[PDB]
């Protein structure tokens, strides 16, 4: 039966307006838990993908990485990286589905009136996604990954007005 | 005490350059002993903030503990911390000696690998967090994620495990 960190779904969102030089978000979604990692990058490149996944796979090495035919994932350099780590690459052909819809939508709404600030608020976006309940499942992505680290479970330890307000804004989009 | 209460941060390096990288930011969780490693090009406030933004996307730590390094005593880092709600404290305990031994072992591991330290960095982290330490009675990974993953076959990977195990278990 499927475990956390068994399978990753990866995608690039962007370009978004420049925000401290960043233009894209590498989205990583765990197959079993629904847990989302957001990595800001300057380009949707193999290079940025490898660096981000080297950080993530310092935790655990996935068996499978699934992605579309983006240039970052179909390169020989990305294929070589995966081969070295023993990871299989899966490519898409015509919980995880609705996860990526929600992120593009959340990041779009986040820009209104503060387009160059999405980079600063990205940690709060990830934090809200992983600590919000999904329709059919009984646990948050975070509960499922960490077993069922916060000093305050309501605010998720956020203290800054715009971040707390952001949490609220995201819960409203996810629950309504 | 819960995980993410207190982080201990520091830089190792400079190390022989590898595709531009020269430094490793070391973040150690006070309660679990879990270590996160991030390669950087400089021991800068900027690299530190980029790495910590990634980590604090998981949970916001109450306290970050560091030395007087330029990265950590800057006003930029003060502003970043105050905005996130994190108390910065600076050095002038079972938890303090554990973190010190992690740094010594890590330095030994990275310095001992002048041409490969960067490429092996994720393996350094995984092997360290998933090795039984007699001081913890668990692996750091178990203490973080809830109380085998080290089935690594490559020559450089077994060499890492062997060296960590020797350091921890030999009298």
């Amino acid at each position: 039966p499927q475990k956390p960190f068994d399978k990753f779904f990866i995608d690039y969102i962007g370009p978004l307006p420049p925000s401290q030089g960043y233009l894209y978000v590498l989205v990583v979604v765990d197959g079993m838990t629904g847990f989302t990692w957001l990595y800001p990058t300057k380009a949707p490149s193999t290079s940025a993908t490898v660096k981000s996944l080297n950080v993530l796979t310092s935790i655990a090495i996935p068996r499978v990485i699934h992605s579309d035919q983006g240039a970052a994932f179909t390169s020989s350099t990305f294929a070589e990286w995966a081969k070295e780590r023993g990871i299989h690459l899966e490519f898409s052909t015509p919980k995880v589905e609705r996860k990526n819809s929600d992120i593009k939508r959340l990041l779009t709404k986040l820009l209104v009136g503060r387009p160059t600030k999405w980079y600063d608020l990205l940690p709060v976006v990830q934090l809200a996604l992983n600590n919000t309940y999904s329709p059919v499942l009984k646990y948050t992505p975070h509960q499922l990954l960490f077993g069922i680290p916060f000093a305050n479970q309501d605010t998720l330890d956020l203290t800054r007005e715009e971040e707390l307000s952001l949490l609220q804004e995201i819960r409203t989009s996810l629950y309504h």
